[PDB]
This record gives C-alpha cells, sequence and structure tokens, in this order.
C-alpha cells in the first residue's frame, strides 16, 4: 500500500476538507501534515516545502514566484518522479502549506473539527497544526518593527530561556524534544534567566560533545542524528536558534489584530481559562551548502465579535530569515545581520 508521501501527496492535490474524508481520515491525514516543514527557498521560488518519512518516503514541494508548484516525490521502490500540482478553490493546495504570500488579506484558515482552545495542549496542537498553513504577508512600520526602536533584539536570551523547553521545535525536520531542548539550554550556556551566551559557544558554536548528546535524545535516523550534530557545531547554529525566539517579531500582527485579541483575553478571564499568552514553534533549516534558514511561529489567541460568524482562534505569526555565515550569536549581531519577513493567519475553530 502507499507510502506516507504519496499519502500527503494525495491529501495535499484534492485538499484536507475534501467531502470523502470522515472525520478520523481528516484527523490522520494532520498527522502528515505535521512533518512538512519550511526549507530555505531557491532563488526562483517563493516557498519550498520539505517532508522526511520515517518509512524512508520523501515529499518536497516548490512554489515558484509565478506560483507554478512542483513536487518531488521519492517512494521506497527508489522511484524519484516531479509532479505538477495546481491550486484550485477545491484544493486550498497554496493555503495548506507553510509559505508566505502577498494577498489583499490576512489568510483565514479552519480547524479541524476535534481541535478546541482549552488549555496549554490543546492550544498548542492548534499551532501545531496552523504552522503548517500559509500566511500573509504583512508590512511594519517604525512603531511596529522588530528591528527598530532604542534595543532590538535585547531580550533575546531571555525568551530563549523561557522558550526552550516550552516549544516546538525542529532541526533540519528532525523534532528536538522538550528534555533535548532542556540539554540544548545548558549547552548554550544559558544557566539561568538573567544569563547570555558562553563566549567559547559565540565563537566555535556547541561542542561535539554537547551536540552529539542533544542529538541522541533527539528522533531521525543515524544519518539524520549526523544532520543535526554538524549544524549544531556551527557558530551560526547559535545565533539561528536563539534569535528564533524574539518576542517582538509577531508586533505587526499584533497590532493589525489588537482588537480580536483582547476580546479572546476578555473572554479567557471571564471563563477562568488557563491558556498560555503565547505558543511557539521553530523550524530551522539548514542546506547542502550549508545555508541557514528559520521559520518561527508564535501563536496567541484571538476572538471574533459575538455577532461576528467565527468566535475563538489562533493569530498566527510566521517570521522567516537566513542567518548569514559569520552572523555570531549576539545581540549586536543579530542587530547588523538579520533581516526577517513577517506573515500572518487567523484560524478558527468550527461551530
Ligand atoms: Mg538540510
Ligand atoms: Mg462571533
Amino acid at each position: 500500500e502507499m507510502s506516507c508521501a504519496e499519502k500527503l501527496l494525495k491529501v495535499l492535490s484534492f485538499g484536507l476538507w475534501n467531502p470523502t474524508y470522515s472525520r478520523s481520515e481528516r484527523q490522520s491525514f494532520q498527522e502528515l501534515l505535521t512533518v512538512l516543514e519550511p526549507v530555505y527557498p531557491l532563488p526562483n521560488e517563493l516557498g519550498r516545502v520539505s517532508a522526511r518519512f520515517s518509512d524512508g518516503s520523501s515529499l518536497r514541494i516548490s512554489v515558484t514566484n509565478s506560483e507554478s508548484i512542483e513536487a518531488e516525490i521519492r517512494t521506497p521502490d527508489n522511484e524519484k518522479i516531479t509532479v505538477l500540482l495546481e491550486s484550485n478553490e477545491q484544493n486550498r493546495l497554496l493555503q495548506s502549506l507553510p509559505i508566505d504570500r502577498h494577498m489583499p488579506y490576512i489568510q483565514v484558515h479552519r480547524a479541524l473539527s476535534e481541535m478546541d482552545l482549552t488549555d496549554t495542549t490543546s492550544m498548542r496542537n492548534l499551532l501545531g497544526f496552523t504552522s503548517k498553513l500559509s500566511t500573509t504577508l504583512i508590512p511594519h512600520n517604525a512603531q511596529t518593527d522588530p528591528l527598530s526602536g532604542p534595543t532590538p533584539f535585547s531580550s533575546i536570551f531571555m525568551d530563549t530561556c523561557r522558550g526552550l523547553g516550552n516549544a516546538k521545535l525542529s532541526l533540519n525536520g528532525v523534532d528536538i524534544p522538550a528534555n533535548a531542548q532542556m540539554l540544548l539550554r545548558d549547552a548554550l550556556g544559558l544557566k539561568d534567566t538573567h544569563s547570555s551566551p558562553s563566549r567559547n559557544v559565540i565563537d566555535h558554536g556547541i561542542s561535539r560533545h554537547d551536540a552529539e548528546q542533544i542529538a541522541r535524545e533527539s528522533s531521525g535516523s543515524d544519518n539524520q542524528k549526523a544532520e543535526v550534530v554538524e549544524f549544531l557545531c556551527h557558530p551560526e547554529a547559535a545565533t539561528a536558534i536563539c534569535s528564533a525566539f524574539y518576542q517582538s517579531f509577531n508586533v505587526p500582527a499584533l497590532t493589525l489584530t489588537h482588537e480580536r485579541i483582547s476580546k479572546a483575553s476578555e473572554y479567557n478571564a471571564e471563563r477562568s481559562l488557563d491558556t498560555p499568552n503565547a505558543c511557539i514553534n521553530i523550524s530551522i533549516s539548514q542546506s547542502s551548502d550549508g545555508n541557514i534558514y528559520v521559520t518561527s511561529h508564535t501563536g496567541v489567541l484571538i476572538m471574533a465579535p459575538e455577532d461576528r460568524p467565527n468566535e475563538m482562534g489562533m493569530l498566527t505569526n510566521r517570521t522567516s530569515y537566513e542567518v548569514p555565515q559569520g552572523v555570531k550569536c549576539t545581540i549586536d549581531e543579530m542587530v547588523r545581520a538579520l533581516q526577517p519577513r513577517y506573515a500572518a493567519s487567523e484560524t478558527y475553530l468550527q461551530n
């Protein structure tokens, strides 16, 4: 029967919300979608996405600047083919990929029927889904620019302390679980919440011994573990990982959605629900030429007015950037060199 990559390709071609799927099938297909990862795109691509499944199959999807879609599928038989896909109103393919697009509106998605926003777990679950869906590019101004103001990136290492062990993190699609993230925080030298990385890490990256230990705890085949190790030993791996946690990345998105942010906050207060103020989902990618790419997602709750059709949902902010060679893990270096791009979506719970 079909490989995972082939299953995912089918779901994407025909759309996750296809009438023939039951709720239970829709749920199972969403777990396949979790394997999709945004990666560094080629110069002619608006977005590139990659999934490597444990059955040995893989799917890489490229969207050209002209929104042409190509999907390279590798299946256990040794077969390797590139399929041409088209996005239409029926499949919502373009909407079902972790890519940024210019659009006249912030993209709206529907959550699966079983999703809710009761607690930490359910909120992290929703972000697990929305981090795989499309976002709309938003402009910043001097007021909302994460890279402007008196002290851009000043909170970065506290943000990293806050995020590690409390975030979804993948490196080349290899999930780094909570305990491995705590090891990673130690390896960076972030011993306490008011500290910055050790000088040795800044200059040489994470030690090979520390990198091995972190990769060991993580998912992945042995080859994929080697990928993670080689990534971690780069001085700019520390820059990538730390910079990804910046709390101010989503300020443009928060500003344009401030009423619905406020309504969600008031609604949860009123019925005493304990939800986090934000959830974090990060995918870092290094290409075989060594180029490092960060896609960082922050989800915050939103709620539409009572008289509007929707109720509770999530505002997802996607921040994308390259970490250039020679950018060391300091505030000044991040400010000097990083040039992020910002995009958002709104995803609402169903009836
Ligand atoms: Mg790679
Ligand atoms: Mg309403």
